[PDB]
């Protein structure tokens, strides 16, 4: 449940991680690395009081990336001091840092200026799978989306939700307020079980006004099979 | 056959990867390096009932880059699995990544608004032809081309069929649909045994007005030449 | 009191270092790592008086970046001396730097424009507060900007600092102008305990018309937290 | 004496090859380093029959390079296999590639259509001289190019040729069509015993409506001397 | 004399060579070291009757660059064999190439149609100052200003030279034009003991419509403290 809290509440940091793991690692005994990776799993239970670690194994997927963890906290110290401890492991030391994003949850600026039927469907988000892929996509948007007032703003949200409402129950999403953090304003977070639906939502909403305000989309456009941590530091551990 | 199934049907996922030996895999012994190129061998005759996978010498031909696999799956999990696997073999861990793009067959968005003898012609598709050049150019349409709307597409893609006539035996084709899965829209992928066959196509394709829209085109472009991959590999353990 | 004075004085030089620790330094042995550190220490305080240096964990919250110095100089002569002979030591040694960035306090170009009421309450700068989060963001403006008349500027500059004012107890701000010694025409830098407060004053800001006429803003937007030296080298001897 | 021939006639491609030496190179025994430049040698000779290979002194004067390859060949097939012998030999093993394009000699598109006095001035190409300093600026036109009639550019055209005329002695120019080999439309080459002259030549270029059709002009801009193999691989056996 | 004819006089070439020292260096013994920056000094003064050869510390105040050379010279093959001859020093094998450009100096193009009063002021150029700071500035034009006229252009630079007056005892300046020889077309040097001064003139220069010209401005903008080499290699000896 407090896991639940932090992964639907407002206030929430939301961070991505993302490691490249060394070639020395490779080149390193079997019996080491298993020690290195209870190591890992020690730190994150040990964190497991104030943070959540979920994580992904982008090898093979994104490139120049292996792994990624998404941590939620309500502190950003809390997640500085989990990523520089894993960092200082011994698994971590053979990890080459990539990429870190942040962005903090919010409550909804524009649903409630949509028709009371999309409202409604709004309350569908994602379904149950074992699982799934995860899609990591930062956005900036154009200096000409702020200038936008509120209402025309609301118009536009309104035809990106209209765009998206067919997969609403097929791909789960997460929204972060990232701007002032890193040089985005928000990191977009997906899971489905069927990437071609993935695809063809992100297609629908290249068709919409919104879609056309994005600076920067993607670069990267973070691809991963969300597992639990053992099962992929068991792969790093053969 | 099944090999075909994987490169003719719909909703099967093409992925592109492209690697470069690291300069201290020569040091190695030639008797070790011989040994590590069996082991890749074996991995992919393992995988051969799951996947396909094919091998190109981009080395000399693509700046930066040695081998490119392209690897045909129902699944993207299983792409991942295997070149994972791949990347954790000896051999694989001295090369590094250039490039991974991925995308999906789909069945075709335009050809249905075409003229029927237009639809009649795109049923050829190159023609039987050994160890021909292959390349690889990566797309992303500009938001202006995703404002259009279908029936104006269609006529620019009419457009872009009828530049491409006169090519339909000499250049084989095949279209990747990648929005949502990397950075880019498209990956396209020829091969042809002329290359200033494949050269004229592309002058012609320069001139219609579906053109302008490509925000970005290449980058990189890949050159290689098809080849069973022992060939390749074996250049690594000289 | 001189420490004071470098941090609010006009004619004084700010200079933005960011380092991250290279991996084969892992690879030396502990109690190496151990003596290290502490030559890093006594350099930093010998070079007390003629400058200051505050330093920054951006390892966890800044992509490839561990430490940031902030260093105030009168000359930059010195802080060249100093960041010469910190990368010499043999922990600086093993640091690739992540960025270097100079700027020089000036007394304010657009306040004596603004409204009594605005000069006044521009008199607040942050609060009492230790440790905080420390944002640095440079800022590159475009050629329209420089084309406007002072008149014109000025307006904008009280736009600006009218949608600001709701920030100016919770967050620290101060300014260098940067253009002739870098690629940037300022930095940024600011100080608060509550990064939600921040994300929300970045927000109000993006829809000033000034805005718009950055054509770079952040890359990189470094966020990192506030520390003594002793804590972040620490890190490294572990 | 077929060198004449590849050098001349339409339907050879060029391919440039740039590459830089690892600075590990260096800690090499000379003995090892003097049997490594007797392999290039010998390999170039073996390939004598086949292709023409010409080398140029890059170091001191690109960035980031050494050595370059201009090599002319029947088929791209040929060049592949030349190249990765040589990215294969002892001194190869420890190069970085900073460079790789290719493209095609063909018959002038639009010199049938210049002025009769222009067609005869076209006939000179340069002078002889020995060790000429050598520039390859690769070209990209815009989209607006080649939306551009037959007749617009050829007038276009024949204003480059009318600001190049007073350079036909002292700069020899070569054009390479590589639309589809590479991320580039155009690879141009030129040799001068002057470069003020060649300064002067882009300078008059830059004035005329063609100029402003470049999407990308050089990056790189090579810059080197020709030499004979021997004298360039003998700074490396030092 | 012969050093300030370099310095002075039309058609000589200007290249600007940066560098920054590989990390392993300090993995070597200080005596390796200590031998090692011996013999740059001798190879100067070998090329003190061709070429002159000026030394800057970047090292702590440009970013990824520790030495600049600006070499001098009447021929650029000279300065190939200089710095050629200087990266094959066993100190230039450890050298990482941060930069290469190079420029001719010519007799002005404009000045002749300023107003006399306006010539005479320009006779100014900098002052005797001991260590100054330097600053390199590449410049690239954008098409719009190569297709203006003559008498457009000159107005355009009277008023360039009109904003820079106050500045021309405090900043010392020189400009080479590269267009051909790199990426691109002039490379602007200033010393100067007052930094304030020299940001003081780039902005009063970005308010010029001669500045909205420029297609690319710095990257790099280089900073560095002219010096005597040995004060250079010193720090490295440590
Ligand atoms: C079924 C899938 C999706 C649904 C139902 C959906 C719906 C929404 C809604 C209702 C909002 C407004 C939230 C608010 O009021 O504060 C929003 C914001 C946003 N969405 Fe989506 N979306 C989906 C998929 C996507 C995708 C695939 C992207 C891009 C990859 C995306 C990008 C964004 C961005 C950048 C914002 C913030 C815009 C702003 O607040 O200024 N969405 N989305
Ligand atoms: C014989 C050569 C070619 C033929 C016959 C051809 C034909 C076609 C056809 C019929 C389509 C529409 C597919 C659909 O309805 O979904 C298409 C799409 C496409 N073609 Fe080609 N093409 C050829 C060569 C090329 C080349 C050389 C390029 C670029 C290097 C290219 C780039 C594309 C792209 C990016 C699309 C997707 C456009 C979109 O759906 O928005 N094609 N092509
Ligand atoms: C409490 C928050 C802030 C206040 C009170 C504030 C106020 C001001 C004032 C009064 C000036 C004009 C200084 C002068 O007259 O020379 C200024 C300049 C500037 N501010 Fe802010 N600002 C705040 C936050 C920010 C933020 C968050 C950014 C961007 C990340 C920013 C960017 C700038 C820049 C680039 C200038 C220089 C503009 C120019 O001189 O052309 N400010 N600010
Ligand atoms: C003595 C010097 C030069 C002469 C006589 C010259 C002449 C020509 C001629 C006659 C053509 C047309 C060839 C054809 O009909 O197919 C051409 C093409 C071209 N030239 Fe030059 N040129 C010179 C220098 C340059 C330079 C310095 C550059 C750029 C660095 C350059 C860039 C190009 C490009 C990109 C084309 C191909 C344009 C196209 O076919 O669309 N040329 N030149
Ligand atoms: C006291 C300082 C300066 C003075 C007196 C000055 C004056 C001049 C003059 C008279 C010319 C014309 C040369 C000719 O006729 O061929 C010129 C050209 C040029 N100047 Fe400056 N300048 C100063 C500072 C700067 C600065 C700070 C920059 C840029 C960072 C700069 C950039 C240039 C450029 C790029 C050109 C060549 C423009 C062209 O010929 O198209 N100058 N300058």
């Amino acid at each position: 449940a407090d896991r639940e809290k932090l992964l639907t509440e407002s206030g929430v940091y939301g961070t991505f991680a993302t490691f490249q793991m060394d070639h020395d690692w490779w080149d390193l005994p079997g019996e080491s690395r298993v020690i290195s990776v209870a190591e890992v799993k020690g730190l994150v239970e040990q964190w497991s009081g104030k943070i959540l670690v979920e994580s992904y194994l982008l090898r093979g997927l994104s490139d120049h990336a292996d792994l990624m963890f998404r941590v939620h906290a309500r502190t950003l110290s809390d997640t500085q001091q989990f990523l520089s401890a894993f960092m200082g492991t011994r698994l971590g030391r053979h990890l080459t840092s990539g990429g870190l994003l942040h962005g903090v949850s919010k409550k909804p600026t524009y649903v409630a200026g949509f028709p009371e039927s999309m409202k409604t469907e709004l309350q569908v988000n994602g379904e149950s799978g074992s699982r799934p892929y995860a899609i990591v996509i930062p956005i900036k948007k154009d200096a000409e989306w702020w200038a936008l007032d509120q209402e025309a703003r609301t118009a536009l949200m309104q035809e990106h939700t209209q765009a998206a409402l067919p997969y609403l129950k097929t791909v789960k999403r997460k929204l972060y307020h990232s701007t002032g953090l890193d040089d985005v304003d928000f990191i977009t977070y997906f899971e489905t079980e069927r990437l071609e639906d993935f695809h063809n939502l992100v297609r629908a909403l290249q068709q919409v006004k919104e879609f056309r305000h994005n600076r920067r989309f993607g670069h990267p456009t973070l691809l991963g099979t969300m597992s639990p941590l053992d099962e992929i530091l068991e792969k790093f551990a053969q």
